[PDB]
């Protein structure tokens, strides 16, 4: 028997990447994977990823979910990715015919974390075991579970709220300063969805996380038996989730440029797929990279959605400035193969926004990190990284969205990143442990095997 | 459920390519696949290929087959690949525990066309349904099955079922040389094809008329195992010559390769180089002389080597033939007529000039010629047997490049081949039915 698993995706590369990689892992562990997609994708990158995955894996079936006509006026945010999540969630009662059509009969439904609350009852109607796919760190999962109780505890998130902690079971408490800024905005669409989903994580048969136990002390078994005692579903560490072979094109111009550089001399700089720095910050970062005195590779976005970023970098920085920066290092306003870049020998360090996918990529490839949180989960994930010893995160810089950092200080901190030996020593060890987790008999291998063995 | 299929390989890239590609295919059709391998492989290509497949497909298990120690004293042939088949065949009794060992329970076993006679009984003992993986054309398979009865019974017609006759001229030369290792082994295999449950052939119906579905009912009447067409077997997901090809106009390059295990005479290499220069066309030339340490500079010369480089691309190495054939610049293919390269040309829609040198090629060429996709010079005979001068070569290449009906046929047949393995297609259907019966 080869267990049938259907995966329910949402919008956004941050959510999509671990879903596709998990599909690849499942297929490569003798399971039937069917992906439930929706179109048109908010960004091209998503569509391309789906197409490539399908071309490499013809045995994965794709069922398109047809969303009900959507009225954006009802929605609180102008953010496309969130808007799509809600668009899917409002057409939840039409998953039932979809799922009923599928053959062979389904063993399991993996549902994205963003759409849990709306779609877990649909899985209940058909006696379908449901598992949430969690795209962020474990600490963040706990925070998301604990948050609804916390907002229920308070009269209002008024000025009474200062930077004091939120209690998390089995974890170090989280300061309000590290808490996602949108959380304080109750009635924000994302916040509403987060309260609902965080409330609904308990309903699923299990919570899948992209991590390994060594990455976060040895707290996870204890937390899990405690959860079992309280009747909560278990955390399943199935990470690190390995990139597919299609994610590697060894003929990229950035890679070719990287080949001619001294080893461990390049600094990689990127801030995710769904977020663009402010113009001032782009300029100052430009200054800082030159001021660092190091070789660098810089991925710039001037808009969140890749389709919309028509503007050239010649428009913002302008004329001779961009040329000047170009002399010092590789600059690009285009989609790059990031994992492939992280594996390169020339790359000594990573300036990241703290997104969990890229963070885990650096953990897997053993690249020291300089974390520059911008919003959301990223101040928490940062902390994790810092505790691992693989990276450092500058607290003086605060949130990137609400604070500006000048070129000089950027330069100095980058120099700090390049000079730090302990980070590099830890990188190797944590890298090898990361390997051991997914080796046969590893934590993640054991967990995965158990999951499939339940299905069975 | 995930049916478990075993692939029994034999030495030879020509046999191994369809094997590995069939592993990929079966995996892609929700089957578990275990490959049975033997070491040390004769050539590096086989080893590296297996490595690449196993790397790209972690869900495929590899079971090393150990063989009885063999003496090359008989050795009716000096061919390494053919000798390997004797090595594996003589150790057939060692196969039973091996095949009994694999879990989950095998639902079927696929065995190479070279070792059928000796390894089809092993299946019967374990109630294991067995299929033969045939590498060559439908016509050639028919001939192989038809030959034993023919030996039991000059350049005239040999009897074939469900097909136009074959001139003994077209018959592989080694058939005449009885008590050759190849001939003997083959005589053993052909009479044993019937023991197998089905015949897996890399082909589609549109490639050889509308007779293919009928030969199956006709065979069913005679109690013969059906011919199951699973082709075209697509290449698997696993740069300098390509980089050169990108600087070239569309349909302006002639591609020249004569297979994995064959090498031209020095004289013929000289004359082919001459014909390539005299052709007036850009070209990519793949040269063969694993034991090939001597540079092309040695054989051709150094002063001679420089002249050819000016008008084309010359290489003495393994190439990604399919990657080169899918390219737009390549307007035509000069091939030996092997079934894999021919099939890749059909898939990439490349017009071809066939130059049969030995083996099954003479049949294949006909098929090629019969399809309208390519042209073959009957005048040239066997390349191993005959030498051709530069003028004829160049002129004939000009004929190939100038040929426009071939391009049309190439497009249309590319479409047929594509439609074959799409859902509802003739080729995919037979696969679906096969896997459905496993069950
Ligand atoms: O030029 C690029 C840009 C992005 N990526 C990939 O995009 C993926 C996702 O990036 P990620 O690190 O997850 O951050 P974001 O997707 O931009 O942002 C949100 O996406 C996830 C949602 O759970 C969270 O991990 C993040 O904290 C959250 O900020 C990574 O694997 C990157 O390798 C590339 O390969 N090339
Ligand atoms: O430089 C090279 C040479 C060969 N190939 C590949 O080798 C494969 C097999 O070659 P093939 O066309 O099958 O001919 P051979 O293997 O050299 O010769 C024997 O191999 C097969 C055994 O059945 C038959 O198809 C042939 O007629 C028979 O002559 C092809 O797919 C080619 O793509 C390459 O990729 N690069």
């Amino acid at each position: 028997s080869c267990p049938h698993v259907a995966l329910l995706l949402s919008s956004g590369m941050g959510h999509l990447t671990p879903c596709l990689r998990f599909a690849a892992t499942l297929v490569q562990h003798h399971c039937r994977v069917t992906i439930i997609t929706n179109y048109p994708t908010v960004s091209v990158a998503e569509s391309r990823a789906i197409s490539l995955l399908l071309s490499d894996f013809p045995q994965i079936t794709e069922k398109q979910f047809h969303l009900l006509p959507f009225d954006p006026s009802t929605a609180n945010t102008t953010d496309p990715f969130f808007l799509r999540w809600e668009a899917i969630r409002r057409s939840a009662h039409l998953l039932n015919p979809l799922l009923s059509s599928i053959s062979p009969p389904l063993s399991a439904l993996v549902i994205d974390s963003s759409l849990v609350s709306s779609f877990v009852p649909v899985a209940a109607n058909l006696d379908l075991p449901s598992y949430v796919l969690f795209t962020s760190s474990t600490r963040m999962c706990s925070l998301e579970e604990t948050f609804p109780a916390f907002v229920a505890s308070k009269t209002n998130f008024d000025s009474i709220q200062l930077d004091d902690v939120i209690e998390i079971p089995g974890f170090s408490p989280v300061p309000v300063s590290s808490v996602p800024p949108v959380f304080l905005n109750l009635n924000h669409l994302f916040t509403t969805m987060l309260i609902q989903n965080g409330q609904s994580f308990r309903k699923a048969n299990g919570i899948l996380i992209n991590t390994f136990e060594a990455l976060e002390g040895g707290i996870l078994p204890g937390i899990n038996d405690k959860r079992a005692a309280d009747g909560l579903p278990p955390y399943c560490s199935v990470g690190p989730l390995l990139p597919c072979k299609f994610e590697k094109t060894e003929c990229s111009a950035p890679v070719k440029w990287l080949d001619d550089q001294p080893e461990g001399s390049v600094v990689y700089v990127s801030f995710g797929s769904r977020f663009a720095l402010s113009s001032e910050q782009i300029k100052e970062l430009g200054d800082g990279l030159i001021r660092s005195g190091c070789r660098f590779l810089w991925v710039v976005k001037c808009k969140k959605v890749d389709q919309e970023d028509e503007e050239s970098l010649d428009e913002l920085l302008g004329r001779d400035v961009l040329e000047k920066i170009k002399k010092y290092g590789f600059v690009i306003k285009n989609w790059v193969n990031q994992q492939e870049i992280l594996d390169h020998r020339a790359v000594g360090g990573f300036v990241t926004h703290g997104g969990w996918n890229s963070s885990m990529e650096a953990v897997w490839h053993g690249v020291p990190m300089l974390v520059w949180p911008q919003f959301g989960d990223q101040k928490i994930n940062a902390e994790v990284i810092e505790r691992s010893g693989l990276g450092m995160w500058v607290k003086r810089w605060g949130w990137g969205t609400q604070q500006l950092v000048k070129g000089e200080e950027i330069g100095e901190r980058i120099k700090d990143l390049m000079g730090n030996n302990p980070l590099r020593v830890r990188a190797k060890t944590l890298r090898e442990e990361a390997r051991k987790a997914i080796e046969v008999g590893g934590s993640s291998e054991k967990t995965l095997k158990e999951l499939i063995e339940n299905w069975k």
